[PDB]
C-alpha cells in the first residue's frame, strides 16, 4: 500500500516538523522557462559531476614529489624518475579500471564547468540581470568564476606533467618572482622555496581537493539562495512585469526538467570522457626542468592568460638596482581583469546612472553601448585565447610564428574596437528591424496589383488594422518580435499520424482542434492576465 | 558617521534584498539560558577550531608512505627510511614556526570534540531530548558521534607512525580480514592489497580532510537546523511549558554569550595546545612492522573497542575450510553499540509506548529506568576503555595484568549489574528527596522547643502553610527543588563596596534595593505569565 504508506511518511514528518507551509511555498515558487536561465544550471551540473568524480580521484590520487621508478604497465615510461603524483596518475589512468574514464570525465567536465561559466556571465551580461537587486550575486559568481579558473590551473597541475610542471614554472613560479615587493617572498612562501619545493604538489592537492572546491560550494550556496530568493528574473514578455514571475511551479515541471537536463549534461560529458581524449599525460613524461614541448599551453580557461603573456610587447622596467619583469604586467592585467568584471555592475550604474530596481531582462539589442562592450570583452578575451594558440595555430594553419604574434599585438587594439563599432551598428540594427516589423507586419511572398504591376510583399500586421489596409503600429515592449509567419499559426499541422502511417481522421481531427483550443486558451489567459495588471 | 553609514547599508540591504521578517524572526528566537544546552555548543566549536586548525596542516602536510630519510632537523631520527608523511609530520613539528602548537592543538580539539559529543550524547539521553520530536536529530547526531571517532582515528593515523601504524596494523588490518565473506576482499580494497599497501596515507588523507569533514559538517548543519526550527528543548520549570520556549532572545543575550563561550572554548584549546603535549610523534619512530611499543593505545574515543578486544576471550570458530578470527567479534561487537545507538529512540517508544510530542525534558531522576540504562552504558565504556589501559594501569598502579584483564572480563558483566542496581535506586532516592522537600519544605539549624527538650530542624516551608506550623505539601512539578536555605533570599547580601573598601552606605542601600526589586520583578513576571498560561 504504497499510497497509505506515503501518507504515513508525511504526516510522520509534518507531525515532528511543520514543514507544510515552507513546503508548499517553494514547490508553488515560479521560475521563467527561457533557455537561456538554464545555462547557470550547466554550470552548477558540471560541478556536481566534478565533485563526484573529484571524491573518486582522491581514493586514487598520492600527491608528491617523492622521486620513484615507474615500473608499473606503461612501458614507455619504466625506470624514469617520476614524481609519486605522477606515478599515481599514470596507476588511475592504467592501473585502476575506469580510471582512465574517471579522470578522463573529470577533465571534461572542469573544461565544461569553465566553459559553461563563461556562457552564463556572458547571458547575464548581456541581459543586465546584474542590475540593482543583484549586484551581490554578480559579484560573487565573479569571484566563483575567478575561484573555478584557479582551480582548473590546480586541477591539471596536480599530476605532476611535462606540460603542467611547465605550466607551474611559468605562471606561478615566474609571475609571483616577478611581483616587485614581495614577490620572491610570495614565490618562496607558495613553494616553500625555490620552485622545485618538495611541498608544492601536497599544497596544490590541499588547495584543489578541500580548500577552493569548499569556497566554490560556499559561494554557490550563496548564489542559489540569492537567486531563489531574489526571485530568478524574467525576459519582457505579454503577461510579464517587474513585479511578477510568469513561468512554471517548482514541483510539477521546472524539477522534472531540470532532473532530466542534469541528466543530459551528466551524458554529454561521459561521452566525452569516453570519446574524446583529455590531457594524456603518459604521452606527457614526467616534469623536468629541461625537458620542454613545443604546444605548452594551459587549459583554455588560462589561454587568455598566456596570450596576453605572448603579446605583451616585452617591456621592463629598471629602478634602483631592482628589476620589474615584463611577467608583472600580466598580473596588473588580471587584476584589471578582475577588477574591471566583479566590479562592473557598479561602473554601469555608476555611468549609466540606472539605479532603480530592475527585475525584467533587456534584451541585448536594446543596449547597444553595453552589447557592443561585451562583445569587445569576448573578441579581446578569443584574441588573447587565440594568441596562446598562435604557435598550434601557425604549424597547421601556415603563419610565420612572428606574424601570428603581431597580428594579436595590433588586434589587441584594433580588434576591439572594430568589434565594439560593429556590435553596436548591429545592436541598433535589431532595434530597427523589431520597429520595422512592428510597424509593418511579418512579411511573406510577393503579390502583382490587380490593375497595374505594382510588387507588394503582402505582411501580416500583429495588430489592429487600420481602415485602410496598412494597420496601426504597435509600441515596442522589450520582447521579441515574429520575422517569419513560419512561426505563427502558417503552415504548421503536418499529419498526426506517424511518421509513416496516418491516424483515423477523426483521431487527427480531435488531436488538432485539441491544441488549437489548447494554445489558444493559453493566450487567452496570458492577455487576460495581462489586462488584470492593468486595468 | 558609523550611525549614518550603518542605516544606509540596511535600506540597501533591505531593497536589494527582504530580509526583515527573517531577520526579525531569527534575532528573537528565544533559547533556554540551561548549562547544560551550551555543551553541544562545545563540541560545535571545537569542530570549528578543527578546521581551522586542519586547513593549515594541510599546507604543511604530504600524505605518501614514499621512503625516505629525515635528513632533518631532529637528529634522533636522522638517516632512518621512513614515509614522506611522517617527515613531514616531524617538518610541520619542527620546521614550520607554530607547527607544532598548531598540530597539538589540532589533537587536543580533536579530543575536546570527542569528549564534547560524548557529554552532549549524556545531556540528550538523560534528559529524553530525543524521545519525540528530535528523534532524527539523535539518529543524525548518533552517525555524527560514529564519524568523529573514526574522523579521529584516521587522522592520528594520518602521520605515519609507530603508534599509529600498530593501529593501523591491529584495527583496519586484522579486523577487516577477520570478517568471514569479504575480510580480505575489504582488506584489499582498502589498502589496495596487504596490508603496508602503498596507497592507504592518501585515501586516508582524503577521508579525513575532505570526505569524512564534509559528511560530518553536512550533517551538523542538518542538526543545527533541526534545532533551530524544532525549536530547543527546555526543562521543566514556573513558566515553561510544552508550548514555549522560556529564556532569552537570540541578538541581545544569546548570541553574544554564544560567541564568548566560542572564544573561552578556543582559549581552552590553545592553552592544552601550548602547555600540554599531545602526541609527540618525534618519539614515535616511524612505523615499522617489525617495531612496536608496550603501550600501544588509540585516542580514547577509540579506546573502548581497544578495550573490548582485550577483554573478549579469545573466542574463534572453525567452519569447514574457514576460521572466523576472534577479532570479528570486535566489529559484531562495535556493530551492536551503534546498532544500539542510533536506534535506542525507537526502542525507548517500543517499550515504555510514550510515543508523545515531548517539548519538556524530564529529570535523569524523574527516569530512573532510563537513568539506570544510561549510567550501565556509561559504565560499560569505562570499564573498555580503562581495559584499554590495562597495560598502563598495571604498570603505573601495581596490579598484574592477568588480573587486570580478568578485572574486565568479569566486570564487562558485573560492573553494568551493580551500575544498573545502584543507578536506579540513586534515582529514586533522589526523587524520595524532593518529594520530602516538598512535603515539608527546606532545612535549616536546629532549636530546642520551650517546655520540653523536643528538637525540630526549623524547616522551611516553599508554598502556602497550613492553618498550624506545617505547610500545605506542594505537588512535584518536574523542576528542581531548593534543598538549601542557601539558595533563596537568605544571608546574600555582602558589601558591595568592593574586595577591599566599602561604598557609601547610601550606595549600598540603593542597589541593594534595586537588585532586590528586579528580582521580585522577574519572579511576579514569570508567575503571571504562569497564571495566565493556566487560566
Ligand atoms: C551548496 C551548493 C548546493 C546548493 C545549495 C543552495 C541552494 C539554494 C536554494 C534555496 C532554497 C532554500 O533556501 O531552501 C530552504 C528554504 C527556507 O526558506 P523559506 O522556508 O522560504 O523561508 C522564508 C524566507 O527564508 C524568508 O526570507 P526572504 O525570502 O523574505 O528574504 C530573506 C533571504 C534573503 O536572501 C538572501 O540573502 C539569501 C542568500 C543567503 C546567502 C547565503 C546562503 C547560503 C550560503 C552558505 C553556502 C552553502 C554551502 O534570506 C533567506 O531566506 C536565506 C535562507 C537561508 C537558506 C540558504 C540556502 C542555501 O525552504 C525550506 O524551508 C524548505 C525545507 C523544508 C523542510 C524539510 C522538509 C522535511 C523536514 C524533515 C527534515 C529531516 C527529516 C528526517 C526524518
Ligand atoms: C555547517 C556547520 C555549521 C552548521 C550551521 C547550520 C545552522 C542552522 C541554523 C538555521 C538557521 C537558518 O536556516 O536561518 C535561515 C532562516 C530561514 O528560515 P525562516 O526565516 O524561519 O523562514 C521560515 C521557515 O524557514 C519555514 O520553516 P519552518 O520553521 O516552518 O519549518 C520548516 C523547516 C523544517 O525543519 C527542518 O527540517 C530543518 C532541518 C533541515 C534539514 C537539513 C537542513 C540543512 C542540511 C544541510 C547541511 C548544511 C551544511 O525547514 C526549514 O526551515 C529549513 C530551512 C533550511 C535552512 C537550513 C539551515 C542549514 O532565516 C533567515 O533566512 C535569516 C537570514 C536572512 C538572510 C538575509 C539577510 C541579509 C540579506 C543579504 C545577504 C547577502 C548580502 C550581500 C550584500
Ligand atoms: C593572435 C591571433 C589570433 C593571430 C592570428 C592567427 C589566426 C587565428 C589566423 C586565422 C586562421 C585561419 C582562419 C587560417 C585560414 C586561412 C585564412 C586566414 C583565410 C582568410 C580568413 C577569412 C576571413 C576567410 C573568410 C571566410 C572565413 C571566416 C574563413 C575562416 C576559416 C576557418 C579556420 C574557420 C573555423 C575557425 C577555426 C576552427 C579555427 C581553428 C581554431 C583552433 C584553435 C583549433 C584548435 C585545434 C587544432 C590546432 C588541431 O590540430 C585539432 C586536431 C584534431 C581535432 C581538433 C583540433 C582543434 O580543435
Ligand atoms: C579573431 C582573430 C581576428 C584577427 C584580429 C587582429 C586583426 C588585426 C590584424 C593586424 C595585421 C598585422 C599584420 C602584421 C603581422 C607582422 O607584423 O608580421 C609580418 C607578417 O605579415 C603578415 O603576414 C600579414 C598578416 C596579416 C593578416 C591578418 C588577417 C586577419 C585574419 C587573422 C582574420 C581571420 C580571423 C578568423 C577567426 C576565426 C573565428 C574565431 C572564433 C612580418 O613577420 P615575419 O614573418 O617575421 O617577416 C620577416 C620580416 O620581418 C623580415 O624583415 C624579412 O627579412 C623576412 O625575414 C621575414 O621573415
Ligand atoms: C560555479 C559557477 C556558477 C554557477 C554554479 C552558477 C549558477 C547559477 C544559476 C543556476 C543561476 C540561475 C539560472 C540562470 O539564471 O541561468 C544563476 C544566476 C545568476 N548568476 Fe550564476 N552561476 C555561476 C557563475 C556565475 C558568474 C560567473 C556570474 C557573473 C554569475 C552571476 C549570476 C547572476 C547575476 C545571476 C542572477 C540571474 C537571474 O536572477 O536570473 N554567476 N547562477
Ligand atoms: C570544483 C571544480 C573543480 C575543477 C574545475 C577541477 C578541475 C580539475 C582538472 C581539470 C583536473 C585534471 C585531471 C587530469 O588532467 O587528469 C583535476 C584533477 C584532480 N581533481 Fe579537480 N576539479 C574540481 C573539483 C575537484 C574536487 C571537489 C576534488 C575532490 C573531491 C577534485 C580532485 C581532483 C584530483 C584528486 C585530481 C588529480 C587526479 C588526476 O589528475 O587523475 N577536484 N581537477
Ligand atoms: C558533531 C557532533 C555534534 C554536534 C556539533 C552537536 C551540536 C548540537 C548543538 C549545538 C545542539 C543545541 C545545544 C544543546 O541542545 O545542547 C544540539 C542538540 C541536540 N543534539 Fe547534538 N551535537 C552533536 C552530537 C550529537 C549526539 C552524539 C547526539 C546523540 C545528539 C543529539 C542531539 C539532540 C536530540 C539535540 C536536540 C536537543 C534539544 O533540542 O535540546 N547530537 N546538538
Ligand atoms: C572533523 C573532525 C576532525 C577530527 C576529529 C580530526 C582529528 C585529527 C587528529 C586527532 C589528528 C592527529 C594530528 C596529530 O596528532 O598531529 C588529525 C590530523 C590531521 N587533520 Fe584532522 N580532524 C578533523 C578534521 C580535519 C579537517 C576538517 C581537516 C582539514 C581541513 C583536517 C586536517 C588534518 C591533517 C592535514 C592532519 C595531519 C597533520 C599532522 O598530523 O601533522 N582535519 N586530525
Ligand atoms: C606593471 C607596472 C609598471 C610600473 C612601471 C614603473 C616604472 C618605475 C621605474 C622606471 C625607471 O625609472 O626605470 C628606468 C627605465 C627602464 O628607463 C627610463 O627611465 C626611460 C623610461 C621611458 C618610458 C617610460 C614609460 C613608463 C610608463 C609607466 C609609468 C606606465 C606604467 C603603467
Ligand atoms: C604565465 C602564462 C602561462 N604560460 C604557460 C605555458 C605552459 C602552460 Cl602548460 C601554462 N602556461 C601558463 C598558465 O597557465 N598561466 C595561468 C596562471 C597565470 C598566472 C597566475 N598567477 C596568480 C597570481 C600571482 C599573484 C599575483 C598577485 C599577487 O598579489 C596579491 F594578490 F595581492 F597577493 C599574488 C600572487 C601571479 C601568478 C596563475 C595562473
Ligand atoms: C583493534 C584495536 C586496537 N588496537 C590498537 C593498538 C594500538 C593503537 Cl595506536 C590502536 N589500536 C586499536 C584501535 O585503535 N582500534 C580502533 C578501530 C577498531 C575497529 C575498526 N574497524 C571498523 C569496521 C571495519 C568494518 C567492519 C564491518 C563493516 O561492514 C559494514 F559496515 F557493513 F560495511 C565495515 C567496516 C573494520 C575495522 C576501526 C578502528
Amino acid at each position: 500500500d504504497f499510497a497509505k504508506l506515503a501518507a504515513a511518511q508525511g504526516d510522520a514528518i509534518d507531525s515532528r516538523y511543520h514543514p507544510s507551509a515552507a513546503v508548499r511555498r517553494q514547490l508553488n515558487k515560479v521560475f521563467p522557462t527561457h533557455w537561456s536561465f538554464l545555462l547557470g544550471e550547466i554550470a552548477l551540473y558540471s560541478f556536481i559531476i566534478l565533485l563526484l568524480t573529484g571524491v573518486w580521484l582522491t581514493l586514487f590520487f598520492d600527491p608528491s614529489m617523492a622521486h620513484v621508478t615507474y615500473d608499473g604497465v606503461y612501458q614507455p615510461l619504466r625506470g624514469v624518475q617520476m614524481s609519486r603524483a605522477y606515478e599515481t596518475a599514470l596507476d588511475i589512468s592504467f592501473e585502476v579500471r575506469g580510471g582512465l574514464f574517471v579522470r578522463q570525465v573529470h577533465h571534461w567536465a572542469a573544461l565544461m564547468f569553465a566553459a559553461s561559466i563563461m556562457v552564463h556571465l556572458a547571458r547575464i551580461f548581456f541581459t543586465g540581470a546584474f542590475r540593482r537587486p543583484r549586484e551581490a550575486n554578480w559579484v560573487i559568481g565573479s569571484l566563483l568564476l575567478i575561484l573555478a579558473m584557479f582551480e582548473g590551473f590546480f586541477g591539471y597541475s596536480l599530476p605532476d606533467d611535462l606540460l603542467s610542471g611547465t605550466g607551474i614554472r611559468a605562471a606561478l613560479s615566474g609571475i609571483t618572482m616577478g611581483i616587485p615587493v614581495i614577490g620572491t617572498w610570495m614565490h618562496w612562501a607558495l613553494f616553500g622555496g625555490d620552485f622545485p619545493g618538495e611541498i608544492l604538489i601536497p599544497r596544490l592537492y590541499a588547495l584543489h581537493i578541500l580548500l577552493i572546491p569548499g569556497i566554490i560550494l560556499a559561494l554557490i550556496g550563496a548564489h542559489l539562495a540569492l537567486v531563489w530568493f531574489q526571485k530568478h528574473t524574467q525576459f519582457p514578455g505579454p503577461g510579464r512585469t517587474e513585479t511578477n514571475v510568469v513561468g512554471v511551479r517548482v514541483m510539477p515541471v521546472f524539477a522534472v526538467k531540470s532532473g532530466a537536463f542534469f541528466a543530459m549534461i551528466t551524458g554529454v560529458l561521459g561521452l566525452m570522457g569516453g570519446l574524446l581524449t583529455i590531457n594524456p599525460i603518459w604521452n606527457l613524461g614526467p616534469y623536468k626542468p629541461s625537458q620542454v614541448s613545443a604546444g605548452s599551453q594551459p587549459d583554455f580557461y588560462m589561454m587568455w592568460t598566456d596570450g596576453l603573456i605572448r603579446l605583451w610587447p616585452a617591456w621592463e622596467f629598471y629602478p634602483f638596482g631592482h628589476t620589474i619583469p615584463q611577467g608583472v604586467w600580466v598580473a596588473v592585467g588580471m587584476g584589471l581583469v578582475f577588477a574591471l568584471l566583479i566590479a562592473y555592475p557598479f561602473i554601469e550604474k555608476k555611468v549609466t546612472g540606472d539605479d532603480a530596481h530592475h527585475n525584467l531582462l533587456q534584451r541585448p539589442r536594446d543596449v547597444p553601448v553595453r552589447t557592443a562592450i561585451g562583445s569587445m570583452a569576448i573578441a579581446l578575451y578569443l584574441l588573447l585565447t587565440f594568441a596562446c594558440m598562435n604557435d598550434i595555430i601557425a604549424l597547421k594553419f601556415h603563419i610565420s610564428l612572428n606574424a601570428t604574434t603581431w597580428i594579436g599585438r595590433i588586434g589587441m587594439v584594433v580588434l576591439p574596437a572594430i568589434v565594439y563599432f560593429v556590435a553596436y551598428r548591429w545592436a541598433i540594427s535589431l532595434q530597427r528591424s523589431d520597429r520595422e516589423v512592428l510597424e509593418h507586419g511579418v512579411e511573406t511572398g510577393i503579390i502583382k496589383r490587380l490593375p497595374h504591376g505594382a510588387y507588394v510583399e503582402l505582411h501580416q500586421p500583429l495588430g489592429p488594422v487600420d481602415e485602410h489596409g496598412h494597420p496601426i503600429p504597435l509600441e515596442y515592449a522589450g520582447a521579441p518580435l515574429p520575422k517569419r509567419m513560419n512561426k505563427l499559426g502558417s503552415g504548421g499541422a503536418p499529419g498526426t499520424g506517424s511518421f509513416l502511417f496516418p491516424d483515423p481522421a477523426v483521431e487527427h481531427e480531435a488531436l488538432t482542434e485539441a491544441a488549437h483550443a489548447s494554445e489558444h486558451k493559453s493566450l487567452t489567459a496570458l492577455k487576460e492576465h495581462q489586462d488584470r495588471i492593468h486595468g
